DNA sequence: GTCTGCGCCGATGAGTGC
DNA sequence: GCACTCATCGGCGCAGAC
């Protein structure tokens, strides 16, 4: 119901639709206290500041090895559950990296 | 040159709750 | 209806192994 009169992607709400507009402004209201880097979204500013706290907080569950974010993790522990979510289109063939995957997608291209 | 592992982002989605 | 929090997931970059 709020289209983007600079793009034509359509949002929701008044307020996903004020923060789509940052794209296109480049407003960066949320600063970062330590570093002053700032920020179109609160959540990626919360998020980079745990950068600064150096406390890596995440820790798998398989090899102990901790992380400062849980989404990185989630990548990480990918190695050990043999999670392959990067599907081939064209083949049985499944990636554990989306890198992986794409070249492999291009050989079948290519052929 | 490709695969891997991982550190840090943008910008949208899901869930929650008023 | 609405905003807020945190998740999501591709993008980008880089170093090491081969
Ligand atoms: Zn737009
Ligand atoms: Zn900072
Ligand atoms: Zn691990
Ligand atoms: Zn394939």
């Amino acid at each position: 119901p709020y289209a983007c009169e600079l793009c034509a992607k359509q949002f929701q709400s008044p307020s996903t639709l004020k923060m789509h507009m940052r794209c296109h402004t480049g407003e960066k209201p949320y600063q970062c206290k330590t570093c002053g880097r700032c920020f179109s979204v609160q959540g990626n500013l919360q998020r980079h500041e745990r950068i600064h706290l150096g406390l890596k907080e995440f820790v798998c569950q398989y090899c102990n090895k901790a992380f400062t974010l849980n989404e990185t993790l989630k990548i990480h522990e990918r190695i050990h559950t043999g999670e392959k979510r990067y599907h081939c289109q064209f083949c049985f063939q499944r990636f554990l990296y989306l890198s992986t995957k794409r070249n492999h997608e291009q050989r079948h291209i290519r052929e």
